DNA sequence: AGAAAGCCATTAGAG
DNA sequence: TCTCTAATGGCTTTC
């Protein structure tokens, strides 16, 4: 139908990594990371999308 | 300015 | 099936 990805343990473990320092990210860091970790600068905005709104409902 | 990024409510797919 | 979370739509805000 549409199609999803699963982010390994390695990604999703840098990837909270650098949400530890920057809860926002830059376009530079946005395709650093993306680089870095085999994903699309798209699916880093999002996950950083997503992964703020965890942020603000726990506090 | 106006693309881009954010917020947010919501959907759905894979394990 | 159940749950986690990637991924979307539709506005508003940013820069
Ligand atoms: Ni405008």
């Amino acid at each position: 139908k549409r199609g999803r990805q699963t982010y390994t343990r390695y990604q999703t473990l840098e990837l909270e990594k650098e949400f530890h320092f920057n809860r926002y990210l830059t376009r530079r860091r946005r395709i650093e990371i993306a680089h870095a970790l085999s994903l699309t600068e798209r699916q880093i905005k999002i996950w950083f999308q997503n992964r703020r709104m965890k942020w603000k409902k726990e506090n």
